[PDB]
């Protein structure tokens, strides 16, 4: 009963995703390349591994451009393994909507990865897509 | 002497604006497609004019589902004008970017639209842009 977060997922196609071997800086470049502030994280295989966040690649956030610089030049040799969070809170396409968006409240990712039976990353729920959900549903008798 | 707004800006043909006459619906659409959380205000000529985000036109911060479809339900009729904040703080593509840098944490829409002398949007400094900048900065050197 009801909508189903495979409805308003953000498909794989549009997904940014990184590894545990990534190097921070390209993260950190995606992330700006991107304009987002999360991403889910994979292995060679698109199992979802993880979910690493400017806050984790940019950890001590900054307040000051030197600040911010002093972050960046420390950035050199590490990996997006180190500094992820493994095991994130997921959901499944088939997951009703309304649970979903409760749940996106409770990570702070604030997104939910989807993933499939297999666990490979499918597409993502982000708070936009929800919203998205609801302006739709409006839309209609 | 040093790096300058200008040159790390996002340009006006990757803004997403809004003007005050703009529906709430419509504004949050956009919020959703182009996945940004907050949006420029412009009038007709291109005069930056206030800036508006998710948690100004979705507040009459949403937990569950069922509280953002009483929202979303509540925002026929309403416009952007009622809910932006008009006269916000800006930069000038001359601007120091590390003045700059240290602005955009003083205001809550955590962005600073960048005008030009006739106080036209021509593009918007976003923290993403900042991290970028340190990132070039260090690339070369």
């Amino acid at each position: 009963t009801g909508y189903t977060v495979g409805d308003f997922m953000t498909p794989r196609q549009n997904l940014h995703v990184v590894k545990p071997s990534t190097s921070v800086d390209d993260a950190l470049e995606l992330l700006v390349e991107k304009k987002v502030t999360g991403l889910p994280v994979i292995d060679d295989n698109w199992t979802l591994v993880g979910v690493v966040s400017d806050y984790d690649l940019l950890a001590l956030t900054w307040k000051t451009f030197n600040e911010l610089q002093k972050l960046i030049s420390k950035t050199y040799g590490k990996v997006v393994g180190d500094l992820m969070t493994p095991s994130p809170l997921v959901v499944r396409d088939s997951t009703n909507l309304e649970d979903a968006a409760r749940l996106l409240l409770e990570t702070k990712f604030r997104r939910l990865p989807v993933v499939d039976a297999d666990g490979k990353l499918i597409g993502i729920l982000t708070r936009g897509n929800v919203v998205r959900a609801a302006l739709q549903i409006k839309r209609n008798a």
